[PDB]
């Protein structure tokens, strides 16, 4: 088997705006009253000057509320190994992605799939234990900021 | 807390020779029809010459039923996390160990008890889902062989 977290608890958003940002603190274990002082794209996409700032307020809140980021590869790709190994190290990852409406989304990583190539995820809009290609999760990564994975330090 | 696999089969010695090791292999999914040649003591606290050929002995049996070995910290001291990370990765690991009483052991490690600062473990005399403390595993695994945590290939 191997490279599956097994009970990674499930938390469903609200609906409201960074619903899913304190679900997926919750399901990583974190009890968090303060989030992204926007939204996802500012949180995960922008640039400039609003890039700087909302870089400083995540910066902030990892501190304050003990979470680290997962270092990225220049390639802007993982492995199923890769994954594998960090999700055992480091427990559940709460990730940014951008779906296929360019809406961007939060979900939290739980395990590799290796024979179907797949990540196993928590999406707190749709449900427990997904699935989505590896290939996909590359693709759609939050790779342009540095906090697009975040795991927990407690 | 503390990651744990949850079926890892259970499997006694029963009064059989070296029954420990068959068993424990068999908890690990294998059907291995040998063992090595000499006893625990030998196969765990040798050095010299019983002991160079122990190593190879085992090293032998590893390449032909796809086990392998975790390698082992300098320190001598695993902490809980990690331990973790390597059932994450790896499945259960087959340790061996010595008792208080001065008997050597095999056992298999399948999960960890965060809260209490414990190993999990299938215990082939005494019975599934013991536990010990983690400074008891440290303090009793046998460090002086490369091949004291073992796990499955498959």
């Amino acid at each position: 088997n191997g490279f599956r977290l097994n009970h990674v608890p499930y938390v469903s958003q609200q609906n409201e705006r960074m619903g899913c940002w304190y679900a997926c603190t919750r399901m990583l274990g974190h009890s968090i009253s303060s989030g992204p002082r926007l939204g996802l794209p500012e949180l995960y996409d922008s640039s400039g000057p609003q890039g700087l700032q909302q870089r400083e307020d995540v910066l902030r809140l990892m501190r304050n509320e003990n979470l680290a980021e997962v270092s990225l590869p220049e390639s802007r790709q993982f492995s199923a190994n890769e994954l594998g190994n960090l999700l055992c190290r480091h427990g559940p990852i709460m990730f940014g992605w951008q779906t296929p409406a360019g809406s961007w989304h939060m979900s939290v990583l739980t395990g590799i799939d290796k024979p179907n190539d797949a990540i196993i995820f928590h999406d707190p809009q749709r449900g427990p234990d997904l699935t989505m290609p590896l290939d996909s999760f590359n693709q759609r990564l939050a790779w342009r900021v540095p906090h697009a994975m975040l795991y927990s330090e407690n």
